[PDB]
RNA sequence: AGAUGGUAAGGGCCCACGGUGGAUGCCUCGGCACCCGAGCCGAUGAAGGACGUGGCUACCUGCGAUAAGCCAGGGGGAGCCGG
């Protein structure tokens, strides 16, 4: 999964700001769904749950990175 | 008529043998002095907290709605996902 880390990250690094931003909120959703479901019973798997939120991070991190205009 | 021993409800002293009780000897993630270096934090919001946060988490610690954590560079070399 580390070179899919890298995925994410060198192929959603590089992918427009504002798509980015829109990408963050559909992962929102995403994990929404995740927690959500999980919780109500059968189907109630760990993993991808933290995961999410570790994807979450890296985007909005270089997001700020090029939202903060610099390189 | 004379004789002079005698059992123990319970007790004492004694020994072996237990229970409580923590001594002492030994042990040291902590403590003690001194010696050397080091020595400022904050409006970039400090020192210090409240609440939260893990799939399941009561406390401890860790972080911060990007919550037991993200990015880049360096270390290092078989294990890791806190106690």
């Amino acid at each position: 999964k580390l070179s899919e880390v890298r995925k994410q990250l060198e192929e959603a690094r590089k992918l427009s700001p504002v798509e980015l931003e829109k990408l963050v909120r559909e992962k929102k959703r995403e994990l929404m769904e995740l927690r959500f479901q999980a919780s109500i019973g059968q189907l109630s798997q760990n993993h991808k749950i933290r995961d999410l939120k570790r994807q979450i991070a890296r985007l909005l991190t270089v997001l700020n990175e090029k939202r903060r205009q610099n390189a």
